[PDB]
């Protein structure tokens, strides 16, 4: 029934109308009814009728409080990325640097060409990434797909505890330049992710199907035995880069997609993704949830070596949506196995 939907677990692209696009949670259930989640990542092109801001020509004095210089070390498809924190910076300053001859995009024809230059020049001339900036670039009046208030059940965290977790139930802005990267990771508590590329050069993405996630971890634990012994989930450190050739060489299935300005990317629970920016650009993102996430949340393996890391209490979710399992769960007897192929319950109206 569900194992027949998207059996190649390939990344799918959707073009909703305006009526379809009005309701966020339902559209997510819809693309899951089509098996999009099996790829771990999906692209949703919004209608030409739509825009979250009239103009971005007024944002150059916005502060990037904590820019990050990305220093990559390693060879032949395997890399560790170190962060060097630089002093605060404005968007206009960031733009100048990004566009300067030292840091700007090299010339290319096909995307494959830029892909090769990225994996060969990754460890040279470390770029600066304006990541994890608190804020949104949506006008306050836009009610469709507003990253600051998506109204999913993730709201239960704030609603019943008051806790805000920056970037997780609040938006982050990312200012990229050529060769800035995000390492292999799943989301905090294995939540969903949504990413909107407001403007600029493209952002390319790699993804591994959730049903093969463990194979990627097995491979990673084998290449970084030291890290694996020191932490139960070292990939959440967001430092590990692994080229597609390396994945191919060891038979991890993956897919890749390029996100262009004005497009959304959705990641799904336990979907490993990575990628890099093509040039100066600006993206907004946050996490969200569906009822299907709850079981992922109950089973997520967290970082065990840093106290700073993100942990959401699952208790309120299991009481409200799985009350008959609560005593079993709280007593450590909930042996439920996850089927990565089943769509979230909210998809019932489409099947
Ligand atoms: C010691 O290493 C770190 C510690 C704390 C925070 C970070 C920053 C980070 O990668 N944050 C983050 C956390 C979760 C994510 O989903 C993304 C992310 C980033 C992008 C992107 O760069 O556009 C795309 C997809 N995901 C980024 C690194
Ligand atoms: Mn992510
Ligand atoms: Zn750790």
């Amino acid at each position: 029934e569900s194992e027949t939907l998207n059996p190649s677990a390939r990344i799918m692209t959707f073009y909703p109308t305006m009526e379809e696009f009005r309701n966020f949670s339902r559209y997510i259930a819809y693309i899951e009814s089509q098996g999009a989640h099996r790829a771990g990542l999906a692209k949703v092109v919004p209608p030409k009728e739509w825009k979250p801001r009239a103009s971005y020509d007024d944002i150059d004095d916005l502060v990037i409080p904590a820019p990050i210089q990305q220093l990559v070390t390693g060879q032949s498809g395997l890399f560790t990325q170190y962060n060097i924190q630089k002093k605060a910076m404005t968007v206009r300053e960031f733009r100048k640097i990004a566009n300067s001859d030292k840091y700007c995009t090299p010339r290319y024809s096909e995307f494959e060409e830029l892909e090769r230059k990225y994996w060969k020049n990754l460890t040279f001339n470390p770029p600066i990434y304006g990541a994890d900036v608190n804020g949104t670039l949506y006008e306050k009046h836009v009610d469709e797909w507003n990253i600051g208030r998506l109204r999913t059940i993730l709201d239960l965290v704030e609603k019943e505890s008051g806790i805000t977790i920056e970037g997780v139930n609040t938006p982050y802005l990312y200012f990229g330049m050529w060769k800035t990267s995000f390492a292999w990771h799943t989301e905090d508590m294995d939540l969903y992710s949504i990413n909107y590329l407001h403007f600029g050069e493209p952002k390319s993405w790699y993804s591994v199907p959730p049903e093969h996630g463990k194979r990627l971890e097995r491979l990673a634990k084998g290449f970084f035995p030291g890290s694996a012994q020191s932490c139960e989930a070292f990939l959440r450190h967001k430092m590990t880069l692994i080229s597609p050739l390396m994945l191919k060489k060891y038979g991890i299935p993956f897919d890749k997609v390029t996100q262009e300005a004005g497009e959304f990317m959705i990641t799904f629970p336990y979907g490993y993704h990575a990628g890099f920016n093509h040039g100066f650009n600006c993206a907004e993102s946050t996490n969200f949830a569906t009822r299907r996430w709850i079981e992922y949340g109950k089973q997520a393996v967290l970082c065990s070596c840093r106290k700073d890391m993100v942990k959401i209490s699952m208790d309120v979710f299991v009481r409200k949506f799985q009350p008959e399992r609560y005593k079993l769960w709280k007593a450590g007897k909930d042996n439920t196995v996850i089927d990565h192929t089943l769509p979230t319950p909210e998809a019932a109206e489409f099947l």
